């Protein structure tokens, strides 16, 4: 099983599934062993009724599609839908909360309000929207009113790119004609550009793909942005993560997705709904996290993280989680089969987001508190019917320090430097302690023994000195292996980056350090990794390109992290990714990924499986970044 | 050869393409059999990096994706794509026909005009634009504004869907949630929703599928409406199609592509040129249509069709094709390397649609005039080049009687009937003289020899006294094949039927009859068979799910095709497609397309790849329409 899952709980879990005859991902994986190549390597099209085409990577015919499409067409085509994807999901994500937004200052969901009347004023000053003198509900509605602009043309451009990046980095992208007109405007044009007969130059193709990436990224920055106005800016936090964190006896409700619109009212209702669960046998309700909107709760609310991504159905496996409340994205449908086996009340909330066999409780932002309660009510019908029966929950769980928004981070640094917060960080850049930043990302695969890179690359980078940031599953690989509980900064950080991190934590009030990695939020929440770079480049006066930050999507899986690792390339950073994406079936895109586009906006991808491998590569690129600033290294 | 094209001048010229070596779309088709049939069935996924997933229509496994995807959320998904990205490409056109309505009137670019104040008054109207004491360049603007709201969410949904459809149509649609809220916010919904993790239930996601259909047929709608606007409403023409049109001592100059913006000032432009043509030692320049923006300018202009869709490499195997103008959608890019062996010109024209080895001009509405000049003359410098190289032009070619937009049928029916002039057309449906009425649409397809299934079934419903209208490579198929020529009436048609066609046509002073088949313009001109559609269910006081109408994709291909053949299906009609679409992998899937949507919107699909078989099924569909009239049938 460890072949499957470096988790220990997981594992366990793995064998109790297959003692009950329960399949499992990694058993559907077996099953489609041998992939197709043509797929795996992108030299495979079926964007019209001509097709299937197909391209030997080698040999002989064929060779090129039936309408004359080039091996390098082909793969330029497919990446391209798969950033218009991802975008779409943060477009949709950040559109969802918008809609929230406004409906709240409106008056129609009183559920919702402004939580972060500081954010949301430091928002309204980025954008150029007046607030002296105007009542926040004004603000607000003009805040959300700008974010559902972005989503289409107008006489500006896409503002949550062009005013949260540096202007010099905006002039680079404005100079190639990388800046997005519109959010869904991008997503159309690449569906039109990517179809039959259309578009069918490389590096057009590609050019493209890099602007729909930073309509994602503005995505990405206008979740968070609103995220944190409805529900309050992420601070640090104490809570735990692994299946561990279920509760034999108590109602276990896991919220699972990504939308907190949804979650961050579970919670609050669940605590209300506390005496209503001790009627029914249980010692309260406990939720707890899976995948993103997880991360949403563990962020703002403490909310233990059961697990993440790939592992996802090991938590029905263990007979005590009652319900599954879903919104949308990263969802593996089977949890509605295996929820017949395990007892499970699976529960769909988004029109666009059904799953066969499913309960679907309508949720409306205008009724959240009433669908709430019929939601938890469910799940406290589902544990009376478990009165007795025996459940294994593997006895496993981590210490997990958390929410690092940029805001805390920035409010953490300043005990060290109270006017000039930044310069504490900068200087241990430049005196070696920090030898660079490296933002995990993204998902787990199970092409990969679960978390095996992330641990992997994690630990050889933080023995370099590295400042390890991470997000999403990234986050959460790390946090189940003990690399957010400062116990473990003396075995796994070098005597520098020990030295930074106790130094800020011992400022803060903390008696020991930070905790090894800092936990940035959820697959949006990258966007806070971006302010805070981008804060850090206006800081030293220089571009992102000449910072010696670098990311890794070590286990990437998601269309969304496809988006998020091409828009890091697009914003300058070398970004590592630890699947094969499916491009290697041409050369001339390969190297505009993997080099060329160097030249344009000086970011570029690292694709390397072997992950002692992308340690020491992202160690290269960490170390040429500190060399062309003229520092040691 | 009559095994790939029923054309005879496309069979010619494969002979002389087999002669000097130069491989075609045929042999790149042979070249690629067998075709995957995973992919054929639709049983592939490759909406994450866990993929490629496949699932074996039958046997053993793989049954089911990694992340548990069914084969009917697999199949469904596909489908979905498919419609987005056709919604995409015709979204695509209608903005950039929204942006240079607007350029035109707020004095950016003067080679564009109102060229039909008419329409442009009608379609205000129809959209609630007040008109009355409005200058004309006000009320443009109000409309192109309009157009360009309807690619996101507003207060309003999609006025090209809400204001074109009958009300009872739109109730029905707005009961099931079908009307789609903005253009490019289904397309990105889409694309959310059938990412990994989201939506898996095969009726929510054909319901997705459903309602983007309709934002593909607002942007085809929308499309029809602003070209008429800016380069005139067709009325009836009489021209010529096939390679015969080609003329040895002329510049030839093919327009191929979609957007009549470019083809419509090449057409203006070249009259201008003349004289330095024959400077050159031309006749003249001799524009010509490939594909869609020829059927644009074919209309207005009557500029003869040289070929269509699958054969369009074979006008430049001719020899005497000196330039072909691109803007964008069903351009094989096989014809940038087919240009270095025929000494044609390709030139491409929108940023987003290049092809390596063609030459580049960046077309922009503000400078189009001086931008055709500079494209005309590389047309003109490469005639000089071929200065005594023999050419084949096959001498081949037919009549073409076309231009019939909605309003020139309403116009010509109201010759027989002033003030009620579809009350004609009803009268004959009621007494057998005309049975039905058929739409052929979309597009060639290589796996179908060439023309076969659309003058095949054409044949057997004209016979059968059915009113037959065309679009797109629909209407080029019958075209070359003798159906647009009066002509031919006798041979081809029932008596009713020629009783009908002869009372026109000599009601409008011609004569003759009108042709067997009405070309009603290219592909977004489709929307002008729904105006006719609509117009006869008001008339007659029914939706249009009781209409003795039906559509025909008879050689299906591009994504814009699937989209087209699912709004046929959503907005009430019996839809033949005769290529196979990637849905038999999943008979839940098939049979809601082809039986229980009947149940949900009145239309529903046929698949039927005989076409043969397909004409007595279209009309078993037509004559069920009568008999739910109380008609004979
Ligand atoms: S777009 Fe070209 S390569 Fe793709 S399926 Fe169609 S014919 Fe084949
Ligand atoms: S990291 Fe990937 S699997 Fe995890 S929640 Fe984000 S997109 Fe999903
Ligand atoms: S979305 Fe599911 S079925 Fe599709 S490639 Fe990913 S794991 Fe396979
Ligand atoms: S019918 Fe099809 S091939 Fe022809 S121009 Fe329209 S979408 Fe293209
Ligand atoms: S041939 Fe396998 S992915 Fe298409
Ligand atoms: S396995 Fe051939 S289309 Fe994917």
């Amino acid at each position: 099983q460890n072949l499957k899952s470096t988790d220990r709980a997981v594992q366990q879990m793995l064998d109790k599934a297959k003692r009950e005859g329960i399949q499992t991902v990694w058993d559907r994986y077996e099953a489609m062993k041998p992939q197709c190549g043509f797929g795996e390597t992108g030299l495979c099209c079926r964007h019209c009724l001509q097709g299937p085409c197909r391209i030997n990577p080698f040999g002989d015919e064929p060779k090129v599609g039936i309408c004359g499409a080039t091996a390098e067409v082909i793969v330029a085509r497919g990446l391209d839908r798969s950033i218009a994807a991802g975008a779409a999901g943060h477009s949709g994500h950040a559109k969802h909360l918008a809609h929230t937004l406004k409906k709240a200052v409106q008056g129609k969901a009183a559920s919702y309000m402004i939580k972060d009347r500081t954010k949301l004023h430091s928002i309204a000053k980025r954008l150029g929207i007046p607030t002296e003198g105007q009542k926040d509900e004004d603000i607000a509605l003009e805040v959300a009113k700008a974010a559902l602009a972005d989503f289409h043309e107008k006489d500006t451009p896409v503002l949550w790119v062009t005013t949260v990046l540096p202007p010099s980095r905006v002039k680079v992208l404005s100079a190639h004609g990388l800046i997005p007109a519109g959010i869904d405007h991008e997503i159309a044009e690449i569906m039109h550009r990517t179809s039959m007969g259309c578009d069918a130059d490389a590096q057009n193709l590609l050019l493209g793909g890099l602007r729909c990436s930073l309509a994602d990224l503005a995505g990405c920055y206008m979740g968070t942005d609103l995220a944190d106005i409805l529900f309050g800016t992420p601070a640090p936090v104490v809570t735990e993560s692994n299946l561990g964190v279920l509760k034999a006896d108590a109602v276990n409700v896991a919220v699972h997705g990504h939308n907190p619109v949804l979650s961050d009212i579970i919670v609050s209702v669940s605590k209300e709904m506390e005496n209503e669960a001790r009627a029914a046998g249980a010692t309260g309700i406990n939720v707890v996290g899976i995948c993103d909107t997880g991360n949403e709760v563990l962020m703002r609310h403490g909310i233990p993280a059961c697990t993440h991504s790939v592992s996802q159905e090991m938590a029905m496996i263990t007979g005590a989680l009652d319900a599954m409340i879903l919104d949308y994205q990263c969802i593996q449908p089977s949890v509605a089969t295996i929820a017949e086996c395990t007892g499970t009340t699976v529960i769909t909330t988004m029109e666009m987001s059904k799953i066969t066999g499913a309960t679907h409780v309508n949720f409306a932002e205008e009724a959240a508190v009433e669908n709430a309660k019929q939601i938890l009510r469910l799940a406290i019908d589902t544990f009376k019917r478990r009165k007795g029966k025996p459940v294994e929950i593997p006895n496993i769980k981590t210490k997990v320090v958390a929410g690092f928004s940029t805001e805390a981070i920035i409010n953490a640094l300043s005990k060290l430097n109270a006017n000039d917060p930044l310069k504490p960080l900068i200087d241990n850049v430049v005196n070696g302690n920090i030898r660079g930043v490296c933002l995990f990302a993204g998902c787990n695969n199970v092409k990969v023994p679960q978390d095996q890179n992330f641990t992997t690359i994690a630990r050889k980078l933080l023995k370099q000195n590295v400042l390890v940031v991470a997000t999403g599953c990234g986050a959460g690989a790390l946090m189940r292996h003990g690399f957010m509980d400062p116990a473990n900064v003396d075995e796994l950080c070098g005597d520098g980056l020990k030295a930074v991190l106790t130094a800020i934590g011992e400022a803060n009030g903390l008696g020991g350090p930070l905790p090894p990695v800092l936990h940035m939020g959820s697959c949006v929440d990258n966007s806070r990794a971006v302010a805070l770079v981008a804060a850090l480049a206006n800081r030293l006066g220089v571009d992102l390109d000449r910072l010696p930050v670098v990311a890794s999507a070590a286990e990437a899986m998601h269309e969304k992290a496809v988006a998020i690792g091409t828009w890091a390339v697009t914003i300058g950073l070398p970004t590592h990714i630890g699947v094969l994406p499916p491009i290697t079936g041409s050369l001339p895109v390969t190297q505009i990924l993997t080099s060329s586009v160097k030249d344009i906006t000086g970011g570029y991808f690292i694709v390397e499986l072997d992950p002692e491998t992308a340690a020491d590569k992202l160690l290269a690129a960490i170390n040429e970044r500190r060399a062309g600033l003229g520092l040691p290294w």
